[PDB]
């Protein structure tokens, strides 16, 4: 056996099952030795009480119990994996030829579920060994195989290298029961806008365990479809050109600074740098105004002129302080670290409103992190323990671990009333996030995205990645919702008014619920 991937509740997400395959001797030879036909004498008759299963077409039965000139026969994809009611019922009939080989296959109850985090596992024909080729399931192979006893190794963890055998358990931070609301909610949106890109991640706002997350396209587990399309996890090693999301940060780097005042004036529309007229979303701006309004409305300008006040070489410290540029050190395979985009002025202003700038979307949780937690980054973690369930011995045991405390708890305090306005402001430009009975806050991320190998931008009519990193009930928050969608194919217009609202509500509304936290209706 290889060993199960458990939930955080301990509901199975992997596991291996017995299921059988058909095979039929159809040469006469077998049954040259004995009195009891060991070979399909009524090829006909056989192959009618044999379509009571699968493809149950006696016609194309007795076609491949005729074929060729072969000792045995199987009957491809359709004649594997077949259950024990189907292989009862086989038996019963106790045709001659006829048999059911044991073969072993790795089962994924919920299919299509966290699919791109789980991982799935393949099988060599000939010995039947499973082997994990993506996610946890490549991950923590040695420990989770019960064949080998070689040495057990983590992937490219350095460290926790242990010296008729069951497998190790891997359990995970998982709660089947939000990955739901996210996986429909996910759909959703593939319907909606069908986007290239697309994903969504539940953390605990106090821990950093990752309560769900899926992404799109994505493949099914069980099945092999889409396998091998996107290799790459979005929350793990795919980087972004985060957007809007991303001046949360540049903002707390300010107000400590003591450059950011809510209520002192700065001068929004345009501002010409490396001969390039950066300007707001709206193109004119809207002149002189507040600190704070900026924020609600989501000023480019605001950043820049934050960033000119501040200093260049004061604020790549700052992104560095949150830990961009630089792995989370989380449990899965070749994280990516992005890079901070700062080689010139032009890369230096662009980063401060979340462009040029690369980040994971944990790298960004980690940060978001910061302003619940009293100044303290929490490192974001998804396995909880590896241990071998005859033994109870923990192998790895997860736990909360602290990334940085980059800013003071007041900092802190001060982000988080200008995240509240940015979602219930009278002014504010993302109501579209507001929920019944909850209060909400976070920040909107309207972004362009970069031409994979080489050129600028891509260009479309709103050829945009947005995202919103909402966290609820405000201030004292239970979780965060970091959702993401680049490239809308349809509703394309929708996507830029509305962004990732109509999967951040229902997640967050679901989650908050499921959590049995009140509602001030």
């Amino acid at each position: 056996m290889r060993g199960k991937i458990y939930d955080r509740n301990g509901k199975v997400l992997a596991e291996d099952v017995e299921r059988y395959k058909l095979v039929a001797v159809i040469d006469k030879k077998a049954s040259a030795n004995s009195k009891k036909p060991r070979h399909v004498v009524d090829k006909k008759e056989t192959a009618k009480k044999l379509s009571t299963v699968i493809n149950m077409k006696p016609e194309e039965i007795e076609k491949r119990l005729s074929q060729k000139k072969a000792f045995q026969i199987e009957f491809g994809r359709k004649g594997t994996n077949l259950t024990y009611q189907d292989k009862l019922k086989i038996e019963k009939m106790n045709l001659p030829g006829i048999s059911l080989l044991p073969e072993t296959e790795r089962f994924y109850p919920n299919g299509n579920f966290a699919s791109h985090l789980i991982g799935r596992a393949q099988k060599n024909p000939d010995t039947g060994e499973l082997k994990g080729a993506l996610g946890v399931e490549k991950i923590f192979d040695s420990y989770l195989s019960g064949s080998k006893g070689s040495l057990r190794y983590i992937h490219d963890i350095w460290g926790y290298i242990a010296p008729p055998k069951r497998g190790d358990d891997v359990h995970l931070t998982i709660d089947s029961n939000i990955q739901v609301f996210v996986e429909e909610a996910l759909d959703g949106m593939v319907e909606r806008y069908q986007p290239k890109d697309l994903f969504a991640v539940v953390m605990d706002a106090k821990t950093g365990e990752i309560l769900a997350y899926s992404q799109r396209p994505t493949f099914n587990p069980e099945t092999g479809k889409d396998f091998g399309k996107k290799w790459a996890n979005d929350l793990y090693q795919n980087t972004y050109e985060p957007g809007s999301t991303f001046k949360s940060y540049g903002l707390a780097a300010a107000i400590q600074e003591g450059a950011f005042d809510p209520d002192k004036k700065y001068k929004s529309g345009h501002r010409d740098i490396m001969g390039s007229r950066i300007s707001d979303w709206n193109r004119v701006g809207w002149g002189e105004i507040p600190m704070s309004l900026g924020f609600t409305y989501s000023s480019n300008t605001l950043m820049m002129h934050l960033q000119d006040l501040v200093g260049a070489d004061k604020m790549k410290s700052w992104y560095e302080r949150f830990g961009f540029g630089k792995s989370t050190k989380g449990m899965f395979d070749g994280e990516a670290p992005g890079q901070i985009g700062w080689s010139n002025e032009l890369q230096q202003k662009t980063s401060s409103f979340g462009q040029s700038t690369t980040v994971t979307p944990v790298q960004m949780l980690q940060a978001q992190s910061a302003f619940f937690n009293d100044g303290n980054m929490l490192k974001p973690w998804f396995v909880n323990s590896v241990e071998n369930p005859v033994s109870k011995r923990q192998f790895y045991k997860g736990q909360k671990q602290i990334a940085g405390k980059p800013i003071t708890k007041d900092t802190a305090e001060k982000v988080e009333k200008q995240l509240d306005l940015v979602v219930n402001s009278k002014k504010s430009h993302a109501a579209n996030y507001r929920i019944d009975g909850y209060e909400v806050e976070g920040k909107t991320g309207t972004a362009q995205v970069a031409a994979p190998n080489g050129g600028g931008y891509v260009k479309g009519p709103n050829p945009y990645f947005v995202s919103f990193m909402g966290d609820a009930p405000k201030k004292n928050p239970k979780v965060i919702v970091y959702a993401g969608m680049s490239l809308a194919q349809k509703n394309d217009q929708e996507a830029y008014e509305l962004g990732v609202s109509k999967a951040f509500k229902p997640i967050m509304e679901n989650t908050l619920k499921y959590l049995n936290v009140g509602k001030s209706k």
